[PDB]
């Protein structure tokens, strides 16, 4: 059972790193979206 | 309790799952802005 | 180990959780662009 969630913990992890890969493109669209907006005010 | 954190990992499993769900909530809704950028 | 295993999940658990202020924050300043973006048309 232990190494059962070894292993799962594990694939938990890489989807964690994942998520936050994901987060920090959005978050870099954003920006360049916020910039484009306020350039066109 | 090898039980209990056993339980736990299927929480946080369902956390992440949970996540990636906003996740693409997030970027449907980006893609739509950025088109009625891209309009205007 | 069961102990070891206990604090890597630990650890997952304060990620997912930084996780989900992140996606907090996001959707905050998407919603605000949202509304930028509203006045603009």
């Amino acid at each position: 059972s232990m190494s059962g969630v070894e292993q799962q913990v594990a694939s938990l992890s890489g989807q964690c790193h994942h998520h936050g890969e994901n987060l920090r493109e959005l978050t870099t669209l954003l920006q360049k979206l916020q910039a484009r907006v306020d350039q066109m005010e």
